[PDB]
């Protein structure tokens, strides 16, 4: 039986490969997450196929639909059965969903295109100048929509209202807003996401602060789904035997443009 | 059925004609929005009574009790089948009543007695010394209230706080109180009725710098009435007959004193 | 469902990206309607698609064969859920489309070559030396058509009677005819497109005069749609955020050449 896998176009953890579009198959993708997929196929004894979330969003339930949209609903609905993704380990989410441990820790985090005038949120925050979003659909915004930390929830009162929405589609709307915005735009994304960018030319982005928090991408599998045992030992196993290390760094840093 | 027309005592919108106390019913006011109303019944083909609304208030819903006042509320509450004044169309307002296309266009301007050293709201934000209001119970004062811009909501931060109260209940006392506070009051109004003051003697207000918001007076009429289809078409016949730039020019330009 | 937005390549509404050879959907597009289209649809939260009206015309019912072409039939024929679009709110389209409030005010208004002898359309009706015409199947053209005043009256005699045809197909070829014609052509067009020109290289030419009339673009819907209210709603919710000032902005003067 095929693990479908569910992940989401995300450099540097899927991303189809230099001219694999007009491809099929999983060697379509590379990344950290797809080297993961690998291992943690290879370590749970299973054929996957990589697919990306129809909707492109990591997941989140539509309020009043109540809908979950992106992988987490490919998950809740039994459209895959897993999703190796950078999807964030998130509370809303570990109740519809399963999450292996952490394969990989992130943090919120702020981008910013060099030079702008932001070192930490509450700088984002205490400013009006520089407007800064998030990924829509994601946990960041989740994050901000929920937080009850006087930035964030104000930073999100902010985002909430902001017009136009500073809320992007997509990771590379945020980076592309970003650069785009000559400083005027700050995109609170993952650390992770946050620092493959920081490291991909035209590199006039980086990630100033701390993370906002800290969180970790899990593998996640629907709730109570068998995989996620086999997937947790394999995620652990992969931790101990520093794969996810040399991964990181495979995906990161080993590729670092600036 | 005589169409009861709630207006509003708005110069040059309505108007007591000097005489008025010897005219009766519609012929006690002339204005730009008598002469619309007139226009407007003609080509609507009804008979109607220019009747004031009761409160002199334009509208705005009264946070706690919900009751829509001035003319708003006379037709929310159907005190009025239509409401021909320079009733700001807006978000709230659009949501409880329907407005025809605008037959007038305008801004939120600032009204400064001259020689106010104020070339702008983002000067009065940026100030103490001048007081600076709006007409409460409008359009102007709700733009403030609900703007998320950093300057108006910086302004409305003070106006909301503002003592003694920087609102007036007409815009005769606001621009009553711009002359008469020696440059300490700037009135933040309509630039169409600042334009009008601008023009008519003394002469000792202006409109400085552009509006901070662009929008529209619209014929309001109850949600989902009859006459609002035929009011709009009629605002568009009279718009683009030239009739509305003719009504403008009647009541704005061809009175002017200054 | 998603809502199909037909709108037209018209600098800066609707653009084609820059590498529009490389993006899907509505990322080929990008301008101020573009920009709109993105919150009216996530405001009214609905998946859109836009689609450029199939004829590049804006809509005019074709005198004798009484059809539609544009997005007006677009929308009249059930071809497109909403026209985002610098649409004129005209008398003839209400009475077959619904239109938003508008969401940018504008008037016709002379474009000329920078320093031709003309100051207005008294001025372009006095004479013969300068050809103007309108956009042919615009309701510019249809104001002066359908104009009962004297001197868009006369105007439209001279235009309707011009030869050759002083009419243009699109905004860039009356645009580039004012350019070309050394002055001797004025192009009347909507105050809104005339700016945008103006502020683009090689800045040759400008609004000259006031606007002959004041309108505005709304966004379309087919008659009686149930999307008009939301993005009606959705409209005076941007108008009053700032939104449409900021598009304008954004996209008129942010990137002024001139
Ligand atoms: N940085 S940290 O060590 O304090 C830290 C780490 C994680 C936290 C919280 C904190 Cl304060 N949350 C968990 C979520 Cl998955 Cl429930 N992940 S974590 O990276 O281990
Ligand atoms: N300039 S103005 O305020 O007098 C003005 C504005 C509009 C008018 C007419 C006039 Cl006289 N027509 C309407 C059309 Cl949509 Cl029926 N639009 S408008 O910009 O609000
Ligand atoms: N300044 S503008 O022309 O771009 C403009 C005009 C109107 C806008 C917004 C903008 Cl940005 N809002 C609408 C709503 Cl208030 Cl009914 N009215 S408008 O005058 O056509
Ligand atoms: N990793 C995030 C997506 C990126 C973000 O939200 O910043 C998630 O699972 O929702
Ligand atoms: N036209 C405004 C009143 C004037 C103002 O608010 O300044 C309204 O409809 O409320
Ligand atoms: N916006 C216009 C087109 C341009 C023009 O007519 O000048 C219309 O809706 O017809
Ligand atoms: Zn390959």
């Amino acid at each position: 039986k095929t693990v479908v896998v569910t992940t989401i176009l995300e450099s540097p953890y899927v991303m189809m490969k230099k001219n694999h579009e007009m491809l099929e198959g999983n060697e379509r993708y590379e990344g950290y997450c797809v080297d993961l997929a690998a291992e943690i196929a290879k370590h749970c004894g299973f054929k996957y196929k990589l697919t990306i979330v129809g909707d492109g969003k990591y997941g989140a339930r539509d309020a009043d639909t109540k809908i979950w949209n992106g992988m987490v609903g490919e998950l809740v609905y039994g459209k895959a059965d897993i999703a190796i993704a950078p999807l964030t380990i998130t509370l809303v989410r570990e109740e519809v969903i399963d999450f292996s441990k952490p394969f990989m820790s992130l943090g919120i985090s702020i981008m910013i295109k060099k030079g702008t005038p932001i070192e930490s949120a509450e700088d984002l925050s205490k400013q009006t100048e520089i407007a800064y979003g998030t990924l829509d659909s994601g946990s960041t915004k989740e994050f901000f929509r929920r937080s009850k930390i006087a930035v964030f929830d104000k930073m999100w009162t902010y985002m909430r209202s902001a017009e136009p929405s500073v809320f992007v589609r997509t990771t590379a709307e945020g980076v592309a807003r970003v650069r785009k915005s000559k400083g005027k735009y700050a995109y609170l994304l993952e650390s992770t996401m946050n620092e493959y960018i920081e490291q991909r030319k035209p590199c006039d982005t980086m990630k100033v602060g701390g993370n906002l928090d800290s969180k970790g991408y899990g593998i996640a599998t629907p709730k109570g789904s068998s995989l996620g045992n086999a997937v947790n030992l394999a995620v652990l196993k992969l931790s101990e035997q520093g794969l996810l290390d040399k991964l990181k760094n495979k995906w990161w840093y080993d590729k670092g443009e600036c």
